[PDB]
RNA sequence: AAUAUGAAUUAAUGCGAAGUUGAAAUACAGUUACCGUAGGGGAACCUGCGGUGGGCUUAUAAAUAUCUUAAAUAUUCUUACA
């Protein structure tokens, strides 16, 4: 229900408003490289022939009982 | 002297039925049982001394618990970003 032109934006409209932002500005200034994301594991696996001692010891899987 | 036989005479024991006097054992069996040994008692048994567990491992709380960006940021994310 957008809100008039003289009145002050709504609680959605600045949700809405904020979303807009969170897409073109909030992410200005840098990008972020060699940082582990959780999600990305799941979301993007490796494949078998890539995978290395090393990224299997980023993940832990070397720490028995 | 040995072997065999019978033997006066005399000792131990099994089974069978079948009651009698008690109630010793199996449960904490109503006094823990049993082993060795000694004494005593109608009968099982009772008592003393040490031993054994084939009886007590059957074992189960005097309690007390802590601070960093709660999110325009983590929570979403589908091979993308890099
Ligand atoms: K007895
Ligand atoms: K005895
Ligand atoms: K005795
Ligand atoms: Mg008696
Ligand atoms: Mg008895
Ligand atoms: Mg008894
Ligand atoms: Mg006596
Ligand atoms: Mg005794
Ligand atoms: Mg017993
Ligand atoms: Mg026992």
């Amino acid at each position: 229900i957008p809100s008039a032109n003289d009145k002050p934006y709504s609680s959605q409209e600045l949700f809405l408003r904020q979303l807009n932002h969170s897409m073109r500005t909030a992410k200005l200034g840098a990008t972020i490289s060699k940082v582990y994301y959780p999600h990305k594991d799941i979301f993007y696996p490796p494949l078998p022939e890539n995978i290395t001692v090393e990224s299997l010891m980023s993940a832990g899987v070397h720490l028995g009982q």
